[PDB]
Parts: C-alpha cells; structure tokens; sequence
C-alpha cells in the first residue's frame, strides 16, 4: 500500500496481449499500462505465453482471421490464445481481477450466411381461405 515494488504479476498464468492494427500504437499503451497496474501481464511481442488476446471493434470471425497468423508462426503443440473483445478487459480492470471468459467473449464463427437483407414478409391483409357453416 505504501511501498511501490513489483516483480511477479498477480496473475502470471494469464497473459493478455493487444493488437497494433486493432488497438494502435498510442492507445495500446493506455491499457497496456493500466492493466499492469491492476495485476495483468502484458506481452510486448506475440509469444506462446499469450493466452488471451484483446481486440477492439473486431467481429467474432474477424478475430479468427488474425488468429491464423499465430498458428502460422507458432510452434507445434502450442495452444492458441483465446480471442476476446475489449468488453472482457474493461470488466476485468474494473474488477481488479481477470474475469472468467464466456461465450459472448469468445470470438469465433461457423456456417456463415450470405445474401442481401430484406423483410420479404407479409402484411396483415395477407390472409385468406374458404369456410362453411
């Protein structure tokens, strides 16, 4: 409380890493330092240690695209880091501790859709049929 020393992050097992083309060179620092103060280890360069990746304004699928690059320059057996959004981080910082990842956080896709967007629905006066009695 009074002193100001540091050696081993509170949660070393969890290493959060941000993206340049996703966070920026200036902004990155903002969180980079903020987290460190809370109790999170920020990695400068993409390293196997990286367990969680922080992406801002990234689509569930988009994240994956950037994840591929890892497996490309990553060693065998090494498990890929869980791609999450800024929401997760923010919630963590405000909590002082790394919250447990959740579906919403996980950034993944599957069986995507295609085509334009339109209602193509029917109005109220779009019902008919015979009757008796």
């Amino acid at each position: 409380g009074s002193s100001g020393s540091s050696g081993s992050t509170r949660f070393p097992g969890v290493a959060i890493y941000l993206v340049e083309p996703r966070m920026g060179r200036s902004r990155r620092a903002f969180l980079t330092g903020l987290a460190r103060s809370k109790g999170f280890r920020v990695l400068d360069a993409c390293s196997s240690e990286a367990t969680h990746v922080v992406m801002e304004e990234t689509s569930a699928e988009e994240a994956v695209s950037w994840q591929e690059r890892r497996m490309a320059a990553a060693p065998p057996g090494c498990t890929p880091p869980a791609l999450l959004d800024i929401s997760w981080l923010t919630e963590s910082l405000g909590a002082g501790q790394p919250v447990p990842v959740e579906c919403r956080h996980r950034l993944e896709v599957a069986g995507p859709r295609k085509g334009p967007l339109s209602p193509a629905w029917m109005p109220a006066y779009a019902c008919s049929g015979p009757s008796s009695g």
